[PDB]
């Protein structure tokens, strides 16, 4: 008996934002002018900014895997 | 009995911002003019910012194996 | 009984931002004006910045491989 | 003029567990037999356990006020 | 102008685990036989525990008070 | 003019585990057998534990107060 079991896959993920250009994106005006003005409460702003803000808690690879062979 | 599974897979995961072009990205003009003005309770702020900022919890590799083989 | 099982599998995990292109990233102009202006509470501020930050809490390679063999 | 508002509100929050009773609750049997047993990966575990656990990150309590008076 | 304005009010939280009673809670039998058994990874095990575990990471007091008078 | 805004206000927080009744709490019986038994990585063990574990990185109090009186 030949036990001759051959795995040749070829497996991949490729999430998230790939291969994008951006050109010139933020080349414009941006004006803010505030006066008399007043926040009670907690504030958070963004004004004019171009951030990459990357998060991977996925992405991992894992495998499991069982040989067993038995005489009786 | 010739016990010989071959595993010869090729796996990847390719995960987050790869490959992406940014060019020029915050090249305009950006003005804040503030007068005024008060905050009673906590202020987070970005003016005109470009960071690139990675958090990887994940991208873990794990292999569980098991081998067994009994004679009776 | 030959039991001559292999593992010749590639396996990579590439996570968070690789290989992007930043070209002449801060370029533009940014003018911030405060004035008469009140904050009771904790600031967190950032202008003009491109920080490159990283955090990897992830990353790691395991393996766990076991073998037995019994005569009886 | 005369300008005399006045508060006299009565503001309670009574929140997570309170007044219960418990009377003998762990007064059975626990039997617990484990044997040729084995764990790849990490474990938590309770057997007949009794605990009060509290979080509290809420609860807390804030006033804002603010008064003007103007003549012109 | 008399400007006389009054808080008297009464402001309370609570939160947590609050005046419960336990009454010979841990009064029964707990047994645990474990035998040829193996962990690769992380344990955290409690048997028969009766802990009062208590975290506050809340339950602040904070006043924000404004005055302003202006003749012109 | 008069200008006596008044605070007679009351505030409290009371957080975490108060005034709870504990009688006799690990009063049964908890029998613990191992043998031949086998960790590979880090364990927490608790057995027949009774800690009252209190964390308070909460629980400040504070007052910001501001006045101003202008004559033009």
């Amino acid at each position: 008996i030949v036990y001759k079991p051959v795995d040749l896959s070829k497996v991949t993920s490729k999430c998230g934002s790939l291969g994008n250009i951006h050109h010139k994106p933020g080349g414009g005006q941006v004006e803010v002018k505030s006066e008399k003005l007043d926040f009670k409460d907690r504030v958070q702003s963004k004004i004019g900014s171009l951030d990459n803000i990357t998060h991977v808690p996925g992405g991992g690879n894992k495998k499991i895997e069982t040989h067993k062979l038995t005489f009786r």
